[PDB]
Parts: C-alpha cells; sequence; structure tokens
C-alpha cells in the first residue's frame, strides 16, 4: 500500500508505531518506525510468518521464509524475506528504525499487510552463528515486542 502501519506492543509498556510505504508494485518500499521501551544497543527485527499467537507471544510465528534460504541480514548472502536484521535503540530505549528494501511488496505477491513484525532482545546475529537457532533467528532471544502490519489509519 502507500500507507501501512504496525503497532508493536509486548507484555511490558515497550512499544513502537512502525510505517511503511510501497505504492509500487514492484518498487522499492520504504520501512522506519520509531519503539519506546527497549533496551539500549542492538535489537533483532523480522517479519515473523503471520499473526500466530500460538507461536509464542501475543503473535510471533517463525523467521518468513519462503525461499526457504538461512538467516541474516540485508548484507548477507542467505536472508529470508523480512530479515531485517537488526535495529539500534537509544540510551532512552527508543530504536528509530529507517531502512528501503525491495523483496517483498506491501501489495501483491508480498504484500507485507497481514504479516507480524516483531522485535528481539539481543542483536540479530546476521544469522553467521553456526548453529540452527542463530542461522534462523539471529540468536536475538526473546522477542521484548510483537506487532502485526496493517493499513495506516
Ligand atoms: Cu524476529
Ligand atoms: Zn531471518
Amino acid at each position: 500500500a502507500t500507507k501501512a502501519v504496525a503497532v508493536l506492543k509486548g507484555d511490558g509498556p515497550v512499544q513502537g508505531i512502525i510505517n511503511f510505504e510501497q505504492k509500487e508494485s514492484n518498487g522499492p518500499v520504504k520501512v522506519w518506525g520509531s519503539i519506546k521501551g527497549l533496551t539500549e544497543g542492538l535489537h533483532g527485527f523480522h517479519v515473523h510468518e503471520e499473526e500466530d499467537n500460538t507461536a509464542g507471544c501475543t503473535s510471533a510465528g517463525p523467521h518468513f521464509n519462503p525461499l526457504s534460504r538461512k538467516h541474516g541480514g540485508p548484507k548477507d548472502e542467505e536472508r529470508h524475506v523480512g530479515d531485517l536484521g537488526n535495529v539500534t535503540a537509544d540510551k532512552d530505549g527508543v530504536a528509530d528504525v529507517s531502512i528501503e528494501d525491495s523483496v517483498i511488496s506491501l501489495s501483491g505477491d508480498h504484500s507485507i499487510i497481514g504479516r507480524t513484525l516483531v522485535v528481539h532482545e539481543k542483536a540479530d546475529d546476521l544469522g553467521k552463528g553456526g548453529n540452527e537457532q542463530s542461522t534462523k533467528t539471529g540468536n536475538a532471544g526473546s522477542r521484548l515486542a510483537c506487532g502485526v502490519i496493517g493499513i495506516a489509519q
């Protein structure tokens, strides 16, 4: 779409308004956001499968993997569909996201509308930890907050 949002929220007051703009069927998306309630430091950020509560928190399915690759980040050879590596939280526990991608579509085959955008405690290990868990998740640990990607309104 040309205006999508994902309101992150967790067990605690950790919350974050993510924004996504695509417009173009096959153009570079802009993705950005601003958490409020993480700790400082790097936090893994990914599009988990779908709004699947049974996966643990309010919703957080496995790392979405349509092409069935190993985990990593935008700069890796092995990166899943929604492997937006990690973001950096401030000393005030705010991680201002601002990146762009061309794998997804927000409106098309890879409509991210409906997906489950989740933040992790630890840094994404860029799926290089040489262990399934890491090479599937980034060893980023438990999901401080979870959320769903929808239309901005
Ligand atoms: Cu994740
Ligand atoms: Zn991944």
